[PDB]
């Protein structure tokens, strides 16, 4: 079976592997350029490809005319993307006899959109997934061919979630792949009123808001400790990081309780900044961070 892929990231490196165990030709690879801001810690679907003599290409816009044209060419019986960023129109989707599908890092329909290993997270969710699904015109929306469930511990982050999810991604595929390359599943449509979507997300979002509960602050810390780029506040005009917390059960919001543990009381209960950096500095244990950010005991933070 010939395929053209889709895909950036770890998701998409073991997508691909996946698919070449399994036994597909992928005809070539559409990917991504890296970017300064994001922190590339993970596997890179294009030196996976030049490894592998497949052809790959990053166009910033796959559904112009020229490349439709290579993609109609190519001849896939299927399309699959793993983890990319931009929609591909229906125009390069009908193309494949077969069908497209997507895999998506949630319980489908739940968590839609964009960055769903982080929102899950963020909303302290006790369980998560991957979804595979036929890929349509509507984001994450398209009938669903297969659900692995993976649950989410307390002391789990971005980090540790990805690899569960990963792994959990792998298992799908395996449990999935020989079916649809024999002709043999089970779709079922998604039900849209229990359906959520959630946005594109940027380092700003994860400003500090010292009235919000400590809970909702540390799942906060929790959804981009690094190597997501760190949920932040300030000490005057001084962006500092917290890389990691912990919730600890009369002063106002906002304000420095102790310099050691470093603890700032929240709206309900407090929170411990574990470790920390300030600014563009080293990443340092939270009695030392005070010490460089001149942090006292009644100190005031925004
Ligand atoms: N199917 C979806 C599955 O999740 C992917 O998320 P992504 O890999 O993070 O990629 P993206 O949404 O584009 O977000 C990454 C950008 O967003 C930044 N980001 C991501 C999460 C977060 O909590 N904060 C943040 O700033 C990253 O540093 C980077 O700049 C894709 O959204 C879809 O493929
Ligand atoms: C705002 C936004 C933008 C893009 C997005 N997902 C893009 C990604 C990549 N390309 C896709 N192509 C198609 N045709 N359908 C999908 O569901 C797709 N996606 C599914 O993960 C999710 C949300």
């Amino acid at each position: 079976m010939k395929t053209v892929v889709f895909a950036y990231h770890d998701m998409g490196c073991l997508g691909i592997e996946a698919l070449l165990a399994a036994g597909y030709e992928i005809s070539a690879i559409f990917t991504h350029t890296d970017n300064p801001g994001e922190k590339a810690f993970y596997g890179s679907v294009a030196r996976l490809a030049a490894e592998r003599g497949i052809p790959v290409y990053a166009p910033d816009n796959v559904n112009h005319p020229l490349w439709v044209e290579r993609i109609a060419q190519l001849s896939p019986d299927v399309i699959f993307s793993f983890y990319y960023r931009h929609l591909i129109y229906d125009e390069i989707l009908q193309l494949a006899p077969a069908g497209a599908f997507n895999l998506h890092g949630s319980l489908l329909p739940k968590y839609r959109g964009r960055a769903p290993l982080n929102w899950v997270l963020v909303n302290g969710e006790t369980e998560t997934g991957v979804t595979l699904h036929r890929m349509v015109k509507r984001a994450d929306a398209g009938a669903i061919v297969a659900q692995l469930r993976i649950a989410i511990a307390p002391d789990d982050i971005a980090i540790t979630l990805h690899h569960k999810l990963c792994h959990a991604a792998r298992q799908l595929l395996e449990q999935t792949l020989p079916a649809i390359k024999h002709g043999n599943i089970l779709e079922i449509a998604q039900r849209e009123n229990e359906a959520t979507c959630f946005g594109r997300r940027t380092p700003d979002d994860s400003f500090l808001e010292w009235h919000k509960p400590a809970s909702v602050l540390h799942n906060m810390v929790r959804a981009v400790a690094d190597p997501w780029p760190g949920a932040f506040s300030y000490v005057g005009n001084q962006k500092f990081t917290v890389w990691s917390s912990r919730v600890h059960p009369k002063a106002q919001p906002g304000s420095v309780i102790s310099v050691a543990p470093l603890l700032i009381a929240c709206g309900d209960g407090a929170l411990e900044i574990v470790t920390g950096q300030a600014g563009d500095g080293i990443t340092m244990q939270g009695s030392q961070l005070a010490q460089t950010l001149g942090l006292v005991q009644g100190s005031r933070l925004n």
